[PDB]
């Protein structure tokens, strides 16, 4: 019974991180948008604080992965997939910090906000978006492995 | 023995929406903060875009709950719980839109941002915060019931 409990718990933790990573796509939809009377309305630039929000969500992700890496009884293969995810979140944070002049200024234009947190935009991804793409790829893989472990434990019952 | 596969799939969806609601707490940490060379550093006001980010996330929570209501095999008891959460997310959005003059302006101050997306706010929660608190209370309940159902399926096998 402890086997299914450990698989479920691990999957819950990975699902949590996966959602937070995908949540950044919801933040990117707010770039150059203000809360209007009927929902989000176009109101360009001044995106610094929104990028700060994304930065905080990815910091939470990094902290959660730091905790996951130290979990006992985890297979070396799973531990490695977690590291690939944590390398990506660490990269995003380091890159953003290095781009403070462009991301922390009083008027961060829409295009520049996209180079940080918009993976779908057809522009440059030189202020964190490239790292965010890798983070997405990495978390998708860890979620798949975590969900497969849940199914295998459910099979053994 | 169908219960277990469909109970895992439901708890997955509730966990997704749950993490999204808690993600607002992470966005609240970025209020009056810019991305500095060593992480988030103090730089007050100009929070409009961050609140828009939080709006986008709760908008995603509302849509996912709407989809969850139309789910197959969803009993009446559970549907009532889902509806209680959606009413709360809808209320947050309505309140945010109605406060567009305070939340979509050029300089949303730290205190005004907290009245919208900070549940710990010792001030007035008059621009979305109270609605977000009730949303938090409702989603915790739905996740508790979804995670209990998961445990009942496992114990049955």
């Amino acid at each position: 019974t402890k086997n299914i409990t450990d698989a479920v718990a691990f999957a819950k933790s990975v699902k949590d991180v996966h959602t937070l990573v995908k949540s950044i796509d919801e933040l990117a939809k707010a770039i150059g948008k203000k809360i209007g009377a009927n929902g989000l309305e176009t109101d360009a630039d001044k995106n610094a604080k929104l990028i700060s929000g994304a930065y905080s969500v990815i910091s939470a992700v990094d902290t959660k992965l730091a905790s996951l890496e130290k979990k006992v009884g985890i297979s070396d293969d799973l531990k490695g997939k977690i590291t690939t995810v944590k390398n990506a979140s660490t990269s995003f944070l380091t890159k953003a910090k290095s781009k403070t002049a462009d991301l922390g200024k009083d008027d961060v234009k829409d295009a520049d906000a996209k180079t940080a947190i918009d993976i779908a935009d057809t522009g440059a991804k030189d202020k964190g978006a490239e790292e965010l793409i890798k983070l997405n790829t990495a978390i998708d893989a860890l979620l798949t492995s975590a969900e497969a472990a849940v199914t295998a434990a459910i099979n053994a019952l």
